This record gives structure tokens, C-alpha cells and sequence, in this order.
């Protein structure tokens, strides 16, 4: 018995979001696995960032500031209790997966405004305790997402750019910084050109993968250990670390490019 | 000068904030060069970011299979939006410069203003698939990134914990500004603000509205034209043939997204060429 | 092996006389063993606006610019956008080139006129010690292919528009001849919108026959560069000797070169 | 006095002459009591090229396309695109219209061509039945400002490059007369870049003594249309009494209608009585 999140961001029962989503708690299920949700359309979830997000007294109501708020009211138990029940979820879960449509080159709206609200410091991550030091690092993340348009158009030649860049913030700057092993991403691309038949084989490929999901590799991001982790040094990559470097030619990740070329499939392909 | 309109969205629910009082700055600099100034403060306005059906207030063309991309330009064309969205809108036709003050949340816009984008950039009216990029609706006007962060500059350094700004920056000003059209402008950006001393916080103010007195003389940032690239589906809107040989052999790439597996220019989102 | 032809076309809809023009160019080139290349700029959706973009490197003066100076600099170093420079490689490749548009305003349309302007830079399309029949392109020859509303009656010599070999003038020899192409009679197709459909198939015929031997005509007569004192202290004036000669004769040079007197009949429509 | 003028501009950079040039015309304009009204092709992002995207209503015949028919029914129906519409509006408002630009290949700058193509529709800058001095814009005064690279001995009757009469005449006439437009005098200032910084002073303060009496100047002549028979039988060819006072002159009426003869000096470039 292990435990699996799918966050899902569609309002529509008769889309194909809902599918993949109903695909993956049979597979999952059917290899005696555990399965919560959250259909954040159907809890009508809220997902704004305010003052009613702490039910306690404030610190300095004339002078408020989320971050230290949020983290105070985190640690003396009066967070809102739609926050709370979202935060267990997270803790009983060891693999979380997030079903939502590419909006804007990003995820939607209301999935942002869900790691807002419930990524409190503290709980998911401390100054402390970033990247793979970080409170998630026993758990894996997996983003599964459909697009509008052809994966031509997100190839590195494309009217778009690379995927890998798009892909970036979230896989690191959100699920990584706060210690998730981060899975290879199922991209579906130009859905609605897609006839039943291939519709068909995609789900049933989407639910072979699920059958040994946990034995995968994850992505590649650049180990925290490279860095000074203090304030005086700037939180900056080792002077020995940029000297083991210098003569590569392929940098370390997206992010970590250092002025040279970005290793193939970063953030798509494990190595 | 006279007779050109501003319009400033601001994400950000505290009047004491540092956000706040860009916004202000920006109003006070701008009208005294004689701009108009509308503003969408997005909080006071208790604006709703969430796409649903109550978005159209019509006559649904398929209530049993309903698709947001599909059913908003329907409803634009024949104007029965939600009178939210349309307000919104008309403020946009009327203005020339667009800024966007907000702080930096998880890599990106806050959610209300992800919204905002969501609700308000429908098809037809910001965008068409005939008319990406450069050829867009907004190629007459001009929009700029006002960010403020937690973490120091060094941290988003090409050698920081968190890697090159640039990278954060394209999804926004490429993904979401550029693709409907706008000219986009070099990013203000303020790091670490809330442990900065007070009297740099007043330089950084005045900084901003000394910048806003001849902001629409600056040159743009440079994205990849649209005319390097096959614009239908037959040709999956890759990059022309002759352009793709041409390149083949530069050391240096177009841009952070168009980086065909080379180098990426220096501050390709942060400082214009 | 055989000959190559460019085919630059001005015009966005594929219904089109125009573009039917340039389907029989090609037909007819292609099947007398020519290899014939193609820009179609609306189709490509080219960019005529000359602007910064169009050098990808450092410039030398940003604070500054000079579009003559710089895009000068930019082709000798190598890092002129890409888009100029497969266009560049098509003309270089090219023998014969062939201009098919509508007259627009008396003139070339904008999206024409701005392919000029990004892709005949100093250097690779004229220099200054090379100018029109000393030009870089000397070794090529050009044909422009024009469609008007109006009926040929309005650009005769006492038609109200007035004569068409003054409209001809500055893009044949301010352009073309300048960069040195050898410049061949016109195709000039009057009143396309009164014309029914069977005279416009035998038009075209009439274009893909005299396509067949296009390479064997004689080019128009443009004033030789021998004539005249080529440096900046003399002011590129027409050399003494000469002005001599031509005092007593009742026919000017050319349309540009008409010394006052009158201009030799179809100078810029016929070949002597 | 209580008039308008219109000053289009086209050139990109701010830092240049012809910019110069712009603003020295509307200090001394603006001096005398006009106001002004400009267009900076460049700074409005104006886009030049003529497409469906055009007319924002229903096209008659989508299947065959022809830009004369349609752009002329949208006019009429009022469904232009506004970019289009705002221009347009100047013009009618306007009085004097100033063309600054550089000489670019021996004609306009392709932005203003373009401007020509998607302003001047048909109904509105012209019909076929008010052609020339008949036209709709004969209420109004047009001007050339024009700056080379080239010497003016380069342009001369024997220059290398020819008459410049003769370059000018496709704009001036077949443009800004075809539809009206009386024709001032072009101001030419050759040489620009190599002319030393005080006579580029000089030129600047003529160029401001020039416009505080512009109003008062002759116009260039043209062919009156009262010449020529106006209808599609007789082929708007020239009477047959005109041709028959003609014939024993020695001077041609002007370049364009030179009729074999010669052409009056500086027919294009200088007024008479
Ligand atoms: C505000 C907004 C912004 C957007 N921005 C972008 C963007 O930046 N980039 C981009 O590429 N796209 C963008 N999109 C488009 C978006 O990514 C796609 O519309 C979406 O991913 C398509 O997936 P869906 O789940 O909504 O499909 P649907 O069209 O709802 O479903 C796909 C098809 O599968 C069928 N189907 C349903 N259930 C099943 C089943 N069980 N088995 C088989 N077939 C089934 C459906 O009936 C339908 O025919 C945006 C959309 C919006 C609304
Ligand atoms: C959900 C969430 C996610 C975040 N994610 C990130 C992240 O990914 N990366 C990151 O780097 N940061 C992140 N942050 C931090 C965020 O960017 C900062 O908290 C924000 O930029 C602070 O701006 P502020 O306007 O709120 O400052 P405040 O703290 O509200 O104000 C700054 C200072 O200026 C003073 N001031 C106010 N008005 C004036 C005035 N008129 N003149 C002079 N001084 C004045 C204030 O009193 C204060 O001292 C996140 C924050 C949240 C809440
Ligand atoms: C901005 C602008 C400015 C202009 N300025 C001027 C000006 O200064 N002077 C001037 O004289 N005119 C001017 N015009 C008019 C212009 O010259 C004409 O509209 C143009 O020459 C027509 O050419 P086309 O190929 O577009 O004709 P179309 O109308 O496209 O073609 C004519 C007919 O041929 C048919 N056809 C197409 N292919 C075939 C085929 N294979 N076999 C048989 N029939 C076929 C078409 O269906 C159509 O009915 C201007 C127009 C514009 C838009
Ligand atoms: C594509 C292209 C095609 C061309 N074709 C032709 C052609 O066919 N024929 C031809 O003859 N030329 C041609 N040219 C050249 C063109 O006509 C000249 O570059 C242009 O006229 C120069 O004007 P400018 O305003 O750009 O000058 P700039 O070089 O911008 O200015 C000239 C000088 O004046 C100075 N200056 C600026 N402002 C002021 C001020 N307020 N007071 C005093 N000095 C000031 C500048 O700093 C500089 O030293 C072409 C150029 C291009 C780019």
C-alpha cells in the first residue's frame, strides 16, 4: 500500500483531462494503490491569496506580509481549514500527479492559485531546506498535460520555442525547489485533431506507464551540493564547481545553462 | 505626450505595500507628462480569475460538449461576453502602453493576474492563428514587466540557486505579451525589496519615475521575427528551410526559447540589443 | 547543366491574373530545362519594414544608427538577419530575374519596394566604384511584369496619366540598372479587369512564347557610365567632351538623361 | 492661422535629421497658431501592407478577392479597420499634409508606400470621375521634404543618376494631384550627411522661414483636366482642338505630358507666374 494526489484543473466531466484522470485511479487502483483527489472545479476551490487565509490574530494587521504571516499561522495550527485538508493530502501522499490543459504557457488559474494557499513556508519548504533537501524529497511529482497546438510548434524550431524552457518554472522552480523527484511529463499534444481510434491507444499507453511508475528515473536537476548555501557567498555555485565546468560544452540543466548550450531534453527525458 | 492612455494592472491586495506605491509613482510620473491613466487594480476590484460558463451570457452553440476556446469567440463576435470582461477589454483598445506591477509568486504572475489573462485575452480580440507575434492585434502598443522579489539578484545569476532570470521570464513576455503583438520592454526589475534600506527604496522610486518620463522613445527586446518561420499547419510552423541553413553555422542562438540547442544572447529578456 | 531564374511575385491572392503569370513563367522555363526558384512575398509573409532587427550582432553606433553604415558592416562580417540573406543567395545563384506585380500607385507595391530596400545592401548589390553598368549584377538580366486597371490609351503620350516610360524610369534604372542587371522590355498587360476570360489564355500563351528566347533579346538603352566623370570632386557630371558632342542633337539620351531637349520614343518600353 | 496641418514622418530613429526636420516644422507652425496633427510611421508601429485583414466585415465575393472593390464597399459601410479610419481622419481635418521622409531607391520609404495604399481607398482620396484637379482633396496643400545621400550635381540635367524631375513625378502626380492635392514646391536637401554642423543650422532656420508664409506660395503646374476628354470612348486622350494649339510650341506642358517635346525646366521643382 502506497498512497497517490491527482490534482486535476478542468471544469468539464466530458473532456479528455477527465479521462486521463479516470484512466490513471483504474491503473493505479487495480496495482493496489490508495487514491485521494482533488477536482479543484468541483470542490470550487478558492484561489486567491488573502487575509481570510489565516483565522487567528495577525503578527501587524496595518503592516501584512503573506510570507511571514502565512508561516506563523502555519506553526501555531490556524490556517484555513480548506488549506489544511489539502496539506494532509499531500503529506499521507507518496506520488502526486497533476492533470491539467497548458493555459497560457503555464497551468491554469485556479491550480496556481492552489500552490499559492497551500505551499506555505514551512511545511513545503524552509531557507533552510531547499531543492533535493527540501520536506517532499521521500515523494514524486508527474506533470500530465494536453495541448491545443502540434509539438512541432514546441520543437526547438517551432513558431513557439522549447518545450523545455516552457516547462521550466514549474517542474523546478515549484515542484523541485520543494523536494519532489520530478518524473518524466506525459505531453499530449494537439488533442482536438486526434480521431478515436488514436484517442484509444494514448489512454491505454497512459495506463502501461502507470503499471511501474514508481521504478522510473527522474529528471536531472543540478544537485544543491554545488552551491554555497549561505547569505554572504549569494547562494552562488562553488568556485570549483565553476572550475570542474569551464571546459564542458554542454551546461547543467534549463536554468543552469551557464552562457553555453542546454543538454538535450532537459526537462522532458531523464538521462 | 498628450492624447496617449496608460493603462496599470496591479496584482497585489495591500495599500501599504512597495507594489502599491510603484503604482502610484508610475500615476504621478505619467500624468505629469500629460498620459491618461486608467488602472485594473485587481484586488479592490475583487475580480473573478476563474474561466466558467457564466463567462457567456448567451445562447451556448454545444451546452453538451462545451469548449472554452470555441464558445468565447463565439461569444465575442456576436457580444455577449460578461460585462467584467468587456471592461476590461475596452481598456485595453484605448491604450497604448500597458504596465503590469505585480510580485514574482512560484516562478511566475500571481494567480489573479493569471486570470486576468485567461478571461480577458480571448480569441479574435488578442490573438488569431493567422496572426501571432509581431503580426498581432497590440503591434501598436507597448507593455512592460514591473516585478518585485524576495531573493537577491545574485540568486537568479547564471550561477545562482535558481538559475537565469531570462529562462523565468520568457513564458510571460514571449508566451503571453509578444503573442498577441506587443512590443515588449526591458523588465523593471527590483530584488530583494524587503530587505533593502529605506533610503534606497526612495532612489528605486524615483529611479522608476525618472525611466517613465521617455518610456516610449526605448527600444524593444528582440524575439524572432515571425516572417523566419512557415505560418500553417502543413508546415507544423517550424522555422524556414533557407533560415534553418543560414544558422546552422552561428555560435550564438535568436533568443532564450528560440536557442536551436546553442548559446543563449546575453540578457536576451532583460536588456534590449 | 542549364540556367536559373528567380521569380519575385507581388500579390496575395492565388485567384489572380498575377499569379497566373507566374505559374505559366514557370511552366514554360521549367520545360525548356531551366531551374526556377521562387518568392512569393506575400506568401512568405516578408517583412519590408528596414528596422535594428535586421542586424543580429553588435552594432557599431547604437547611439547613433545609420541603416546604410551598419547593414554594411553587418554583410561583411556575416550577421545580417537570415531572412535577408536567403534571399541574397537566390539572386546570386540567379541569371535572369523576373519582377511580376500590379501597379500600385504609380509604383512598385510596398511589399516590393521594402525587398529592395532589405536586400540590395551596399557592397553585395552596388558599391560606389561600381555603379550601373560597372554594377555587381552586370552578368544578369531583369524583366519587370506589370498588370493596371486602367486601358494603355490613359498612358500614351497625350493620355491623361501621361507617358508610361517616365512611371518606368526610377525603378529601371534607379534600381535595376543601378545594381547593374541588363534591363529587357516590359510586359505590360493594360486593362486586366474589362478583359474576358478566353483573351486573358492567349495572353498568357503570348507570355510563356516570348519566354522561350527571353535570354537572346537585346536590353534596353540606359546612358553608359563611360560618359561621365566618376568621382566627387567632378560632381558625377556628364564629361565636357561629351556635353560637346550632344549640344546639336535634337534627341536626349534617355527619359533621365533628356538634356533638356526631347526624349527618344519608348526609350525605357523598346530596345533600339 | 486657424488651420490644421498634417506632418507625416518616415524614419525610424530620433537622433536623425529628417526627425530634426519634423520638429522644427511644427515649432514654427504651431507659432503662427496651427495646430498639429503628426503620423511617425515608425513610433505608431504602422503596418504597410494590404491584406483581407483589412475590412473587418463581410467580404461581397471571398472566393475572388480584388482589394479595389472591397476596400471601397467597406468605406462605405463604414467597416474599415480603424487604424485605417484614424488616419483617414486626419486627413479630412487637414489643411497643409508635410511628407518628411528620406529618399529610399529613388522613391518613398516602403512604409509610406504602404500608407498610400491602405489611406488613399477609393470614394474617399478619389473616384474615376473626379480625377486630377476635380478631385476630393482640392481644398488641400502638399509638400515634399525629401533628404539624400547623394549630391545635387548627381541629380542634375547631366548628373550620373539623372533629371530629379523626373523621379519626382510618379509621387507628385500620380499620387497627391491624382487625388486633389495642390503641390508645393519640394524642399531638397541634398547631401545631408556630409554638410558641416552649421549649415545644417542654416538649413533648419529656412526651412522654418519657409513655413510661416507657405499658405501664400503658387502651386507646381500640372495639366488642368478641362484638357482631355473624361469618359471611356474617347480613351482620356487630349482634345483635338487642345492638340492643335500645341502643336507649333516648342515646350512640352509638363514631364508627364511632355508630348515628344521638351520638358519646361524645373517643371517638378519650381512654380511659375
Ligand atoms: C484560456 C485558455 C488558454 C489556452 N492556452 C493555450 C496555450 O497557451 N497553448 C496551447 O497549446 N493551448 C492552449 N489552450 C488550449 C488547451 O491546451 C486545449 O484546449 C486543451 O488542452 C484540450 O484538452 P481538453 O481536455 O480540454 O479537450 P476536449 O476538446 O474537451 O476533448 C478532446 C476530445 O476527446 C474526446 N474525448 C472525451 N472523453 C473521451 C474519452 N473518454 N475517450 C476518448 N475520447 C474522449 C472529446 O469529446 C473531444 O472530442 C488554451 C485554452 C484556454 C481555454
Ligand atoms: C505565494 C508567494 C510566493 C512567492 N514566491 C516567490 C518566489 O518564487 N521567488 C521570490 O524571489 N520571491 C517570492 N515571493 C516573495 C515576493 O516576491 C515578495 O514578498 C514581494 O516581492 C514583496 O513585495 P511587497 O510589495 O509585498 O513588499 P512589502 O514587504 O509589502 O514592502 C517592502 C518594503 O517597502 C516599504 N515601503 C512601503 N511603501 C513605501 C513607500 N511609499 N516608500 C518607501 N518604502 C515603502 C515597506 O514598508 C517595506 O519595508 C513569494 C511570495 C508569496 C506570497
Ligand atoms: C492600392 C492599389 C493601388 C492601385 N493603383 C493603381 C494605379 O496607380 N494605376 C492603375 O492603373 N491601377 C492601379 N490599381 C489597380 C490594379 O493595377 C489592378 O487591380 C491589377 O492590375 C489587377 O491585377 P490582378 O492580377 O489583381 O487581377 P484579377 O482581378 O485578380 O484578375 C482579373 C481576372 O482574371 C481572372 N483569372 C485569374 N486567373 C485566370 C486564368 N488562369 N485564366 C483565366 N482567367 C483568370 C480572375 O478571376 C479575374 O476575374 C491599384 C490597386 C490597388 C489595390
Ligand atoms: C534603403 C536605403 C536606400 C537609399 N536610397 C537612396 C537613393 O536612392 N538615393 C539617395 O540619394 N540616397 C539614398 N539613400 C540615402 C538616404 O537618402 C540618406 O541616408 C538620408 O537622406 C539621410 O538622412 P537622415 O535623416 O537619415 O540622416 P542622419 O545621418 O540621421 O543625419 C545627418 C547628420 O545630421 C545630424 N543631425 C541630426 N539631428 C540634427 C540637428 N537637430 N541639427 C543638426 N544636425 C543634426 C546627424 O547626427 C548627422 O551627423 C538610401 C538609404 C537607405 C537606407
Amino acid at each position: 500500500g502506497r498512497r497517490a494526489l491527482i490534482v486535476l484543473a478542468h471544469s468539464e466531466r466530458t473532456s479528455f483531462n477527465y479521462a486521463m484522470k479516470e484512466a490513471a485511479a483504474a491503473a493505479l487502483k487495480k496495482k493496489g494503490w490508495e487514491v485521494v483527489e482533488s477536482d479543484l472545479y468541483a470542490m470550487n476551490f478558492n484561489p486567491i491569496i488573502s487575509r481570510k487565509d489565516i483565522t487567528g490574530k495577525l503578527k501587524d494587521p496595518a503592516n501584512f506580509q503573506y510570507p511571514a504571516e502565512s508561516v506563523l499561522a502555519y506553526k501555531e495550527g490556524h490556517l484555513s481549514p480548506d488549506i489544511v485538508a489539502e496539506q494532509k493530502k499531500l503529506e499521507a501522499a507518496d506520488l502526486v500527479i497533476f492533470q491539467f490543459p497548458l493555459q497560457w504557457f503555464g497551468v491554469p488559474a485556479i491550480l496556481k492559485g492552489w500552490f499559492e494557499r497551500v505551499f506555505i513556508g514551512e511545511f513545503a519548504y524552509t531557507y533552510a531546506a531547499m531543492y533535493d533537501k527540501g520536506p517532499f524529497r521521500s515523494k514524486k511529482a508527474v506533470l500530465s498535460i494536453t495541448t491545443g497546438g502540434s509539438g512541432s510548434m514546441y520543437s526547438l524550431q517551432g513558431i513557439h520555442g522549447d518545450m523545455n524552457v516552457i516547462l521550466w518554472p514549474i517542474q523546478s522552480g515549484i515542484l523541485h525547489f520543494c523536494g519532489f523527484q520530478v518524473l518524466e511529463p506525459q505531453l499530449t499534444y494537439s488533442i482536438g485533431h486526434t480521431p478515436a481510434d488514436a484517442r484509444i491507444q494514448i489512454l491505454e499507453g497512459w495506463k502501461k506507464r502507470l503499471e511501474n511508475i514508481w521504478d522510473e528515473t527522474p529528471l536531472y536537476f543540478a544537485p544543491s551540493s554545488l552551491f554555497d548555501l549561505n547569505f554572504q557567498a549569494g547562494f552562488l555555485m562553488k568556485k570549483e564547481v565553476q572550475d570542474e565546468e569551464k571546459n564542458k560544452k554542454f551546461g547543467l540543466s534549463v536554468g543552469h545553462h551557464l552562457g553555453k548550450s542546454i543538454p538535450t531534453d532537459n526537462q522532458i527525458k531523464a538521462r
